[PDB]
């Protein structure tokens, strides 16, 4: 939700081929912890989104740590995210270059 900084407000997009160096994992502390990479051509404030739609038409979840910036185009980094209760797809990137990872939090379609 745009009630906090990094959600649809403004960023210099990454559009070169991103990846997870570590998939998101539910900490039980209210957070989902991942590692991500950018490879070349990309000065960017790395677009971290959370959706129900695989494309970030919805803009559900919050950045728990700082939203980082690729100042070397190969930059890779620790990020934590926070969905609300229930379903999500964590999304890393913009362009065809973006990836996603499915996560459900307790209380909608499953109990954990």
């Amino acid at each position: 939700m745009s009630a906090l900084t990094l959600k649809g407000t403004s960023y210099k997009m990454c559009t070169d081929k991103m990846s997870f160096v570590k998939n998101p994992t539910d900490t039980g502390h209210g957070t989902v912890v991942m590692q991500v990479k950018v490879p070349k051509g990309a000065p960017c404030k790395i677009p971290v989104i959370v959706a129900d739609d695989l494309t970030a038409a919805i803009n559900k979840g919050i950045l728990v740590t700082v939203n980082p910036i690729a100042s070397t185009n190969d930059d890779e980094v620790l990020i934590e995210v926070n969905p609300p209760f229930g379903d999500s797809y964590i999304i890393v990137g913009t362009g065809d270059s973006r990836l996603t990872y499915q996560w459900h939090k307790e209380g909608s379609s499953i109990g954990k």
